[PDB]
């Protein structure tokens, strides 16, 4: 069996869909393909929050932000190892790529809410309805079936085929046991993500990452575009920067959106009872302080006075049934029982508690100086749950132009390829900041799609 | 020719000080040798600003502090690398230091002014009259001769004396061209300061500070310590964890004191006439910005209206004219010919600037989030500096107890030998946070001569 279209996506996550998306509406033909039997990648299970300075949300809100100043904290939080153009373009069609999903694709998000990831100066990122990549995948689908294109799943690129000339003219997939071939006639769009859940990838280039920690993607995030594109001479780089996210299951690698109560007043809890940093550091201070906590592991515990306020185990239903089956989470009446349930010494929780009591109604915490307040926890009842970091996203990747074309090892552009999204490696140099992701992908995927029809 | 004391100190920095005055205060006998022609090492030509949680200043400003806050900054700065018992023994101790710093040593104080350097929750750092070590190795010479404490300048220790049961009972020394027999019947205190000025011991732990970084430190801080303690099987520990500072002259590798004009509104400045990072960013950050820029320098810029607040011209002269001189640094009457001394783009430099002046009238950096806000530039004189990060502080080095007792590298007391200041390796983890230093020394300094006059 073969196929021929304008246009071959590889990948149905954001930078994927926003590809396909552009080609069709380019007025050419395109297909995205996706290995898994759903669509969605990383992205799907994302919480999607998108960082945007200068958004409707903040004009809301009466917070002012620049492109300068998101510039130069993207910059920064990656060590100044980020290509600049890169980021440049990044942020100067952040406007314009949110209100493309608000309006064309059909986002909701929340009109008066914002995230400040670490790193930002400003809070900027937006929050899609139900604070995940839900709202986002389902809305992509429902444009996409509306405007013809089509999404093969089951269907693993597996090579990149090259003319005589270097030109990248198709692909070659996997679908029920048989080879399929997707013939390109303008361009393929790698958008396969990262390479989290890949051991062997990790510990090439970055050993420490082995198998004492999980992943907090979904199986597909293993590299595949990579390998495909470097097998045709494309270069890679910053491939050893992977970063890992601090609040996530033992027993799964899965992140915990429901521990996003953390921007709320939930507080962080070693196993002797104690606070031991603030809950709202820099994301890699939090990862090592809690590596440095006996047994690698923290707990997050907050109430119901909280989760009034941030919903986060209203909009995280799946996760508080999976961690509370696993026993890595409990909802309990007292501090003396969420004492009791992880061996924690209550003396010292109640200690600790009273102590955050006091910072909540003066406002100064004593002990970590939490950037936005303390909340009382005197009353129940309350979740407490086990943490600890997971891998999470992998910053390098394919080389590429700012115009998404594919470079080899010369720096020479090779003709008919493209990559967007967690697949390639010049944005966010060693460390990408929260909420930069969803950015990235959706600038990139739309710049690639819109370069592939031409 | 040979001496005997009860306690023997080699280096008379603020460690060997604190620990002579302990020794003598105590009745015993005590001297301290020193290598230079000069007292002080890099005590005297330091900062000498000094972190304290609940400070007489603290107190007369209105800022709380707490013992809690000061630990877990400290600890959280070095990457939880530190020990924490050394941690906790530092800033309990550290009030008392001042204090005995403030009435038995006569140190001034201003008694209204405060530093807060990274990684500090808090203003906590005690400024001493003239904003230097001047002050502080001035005071204690005073009173080093008003008690009796003889001090050896040009006089080398070379080599500890051991016996046969393992303990250490003196030091000997070079002192014009012969050998001097320190005998020493209590204890020997090393209080040798660090390795900044050692080149090959730097290449040796940290090859990237090469010969392409200076030093900020005198030509004695070369490890001699360590390496005499090594001899007789001393452990030390994390010695490849060095850190630069930011601003320090590229021809002579001294830090530009005369730049804390950037705590008060000073830009920095690159090449080519932009702002490129907050001037108030972590220490770490702003030397990585700088080496970033192009030619890996900074340009340092401020006028007079800053110099009327700061002082930081008025009471680093020496420095003025020195920078002057090697062509580092100018005083000049307008932007313009700041921009032309350094062959910065006029028309870059200038629009910068106005963006400067309204981010001061405003309150709101909309470039790089000024934390303490920034102050109209539009007037001069204007002073301009060229600088680069330099080698700073080793912290590294031998491994004591919290009563300073030198260990063995199976973890046994070295009967006689204690360690204080710089030359030891256990507080300050990855990273000293600014002013931690001045803190350490005297802390660590007291106790060395209260335990070695036992
Ligand atoms: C749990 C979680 C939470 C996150 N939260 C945020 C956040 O709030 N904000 C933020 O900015 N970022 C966040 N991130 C990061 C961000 O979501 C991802 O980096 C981004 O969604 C990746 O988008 P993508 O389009 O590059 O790849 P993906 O969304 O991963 O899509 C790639 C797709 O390609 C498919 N594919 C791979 N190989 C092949 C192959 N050989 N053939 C066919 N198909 C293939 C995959 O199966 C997958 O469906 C989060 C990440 C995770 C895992
Ligand atoms: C320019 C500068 C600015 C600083 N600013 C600050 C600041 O504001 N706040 C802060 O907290 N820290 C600051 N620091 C760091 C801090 O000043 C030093 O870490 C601290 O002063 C070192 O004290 P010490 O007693 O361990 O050693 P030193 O003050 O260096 O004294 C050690 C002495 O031992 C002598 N010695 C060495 N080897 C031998 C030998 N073989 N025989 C005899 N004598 C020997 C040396 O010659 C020297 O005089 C600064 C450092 C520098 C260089
Ligand atoms: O990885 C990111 O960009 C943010 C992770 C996240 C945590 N809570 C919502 N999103
Ligand atoms: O190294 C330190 O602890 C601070 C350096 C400093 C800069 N200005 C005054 N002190
Ligand atoms: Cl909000
Ligand atoms: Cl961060
Ligand atoms: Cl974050
Ligand atoms: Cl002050
Ligand atoms: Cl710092
Ligand atoms: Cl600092
Ligand atoms: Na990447
Ligand atoms: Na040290």
């Amino acid at each position: 069996m073969e196929y021929t279209y304008d246009v071959v996506i590889i990948g149905s996550g954001g930078a994927g869909f926003s590809a396909g998306l552009e080609a069709i509406a380019a007025g050419r033909s395109a297909v995205i393909i996706e290995k898994m039997p759903i669509i969605g990648g990383n992205s799907l299970i994302s919480g999607a929050e998108m960082n945007v300075a200068g958004s409707w949300v903040q004009k809301n809100m009466g917070i002012t932000d620049s492109k300068e100043l998101f510039i130069s904290d993207t910059l920064k939080g990656g060590d100044f190892k980020g290509d600049p153009e890169m980021v440049k373009t990044m942020v100067d069609n952040a406007v314009g790529a949110a209100e493309w999903l608000r309006d064309y694709v059909k986002v909701e998000f929340y009109p008066d809410q914002l995230f400040q990831f670490g790193g930002h100066s400003v809070k900027r990122a937006l929050i899609p309805k139900g604070h995940t990549g839900a709202e986002v995948i389902s809305k992509f689908s429902i444009k996409a079936d509306e405007v013809g294109l089509p999404i093969h799943t089951n269907t693993k690129a597996e090579k990149l085929i090259q003319d005589q000339t270097g030109r990248i003219v198709g692909v070659e997939a996997a679908h029920n046991g048989k080879t399929i071939t997707y013939h390109a006639k303008r361009g393929v769009v790698i958008a396969t993500g990262g390479f989290s859940s890949n051991m062997e990838m990790r510990k090439k280039y970055n050993p420490e990452l082995d198998e004492r920690y999980g992943s907090t993607g979904h199986a597909g995030g293993t590299g595949d575009g990579i390998v495909m594109a470097e097998k045709i001479h494309a270069a890679a780089k910053n491939m050893g920067y992977i970063q890992s996210y601090p609040i996530c299951s033992p027993t799964s690698g899965a992140i915990a959106l429901i521990a996003d109560s953390r921007f709320f007043g939930a507080v962080l809890i070693n196993q002797k009872g104690e606070r031991f940093v603030e809950e709202l550091e820099r994301r890699d201070v939090i990862s090592h302080a809690i590596l440095a906590q006996p047994g690698r592991y923290t707990y997050v515990l907050w109430n119901q006075d909280i989760e009034n306020v941030a919903h986060t185990v209203e909009m995280h239903q799946g996760e508080l049934k999976e961690f509370t089956k696993d026993g890595l989470m409990y909802k309990v009446d007292t501090l003396e029982e969420a004492a009791k349930v992880f061996n924690i010494p209550e003396d010292k929780l109640l200690s600790t508690i009273k102590d955050v009591n006091h910072y909540a109604a003066t406002g100064k915490d004593e002990a970590f100086n939490h950037r936005s307040g303390l909340v009382d926890l005197s009353k129940g009842p309350y979740w407490i749950l086990k943490a600890t970091p997971s891998v999470h996203h992998t910053m390098g990747g394919l080389v590429v132009d700012t115009r998404t074309r594919v470079l080899d090892e010369q720096g020479k552009v090779i003709p008919g390829l493209f990559a967007a999204g967690e697949v390639t490696g010049l944005t966010h140099g060693t460390n990408r900041l929260g909420g930069n992701a969803y950015t990235d992908i959706i600038v990139y995927g739309r710049i690639a799609g819109q370069e592939a029809a031409k």
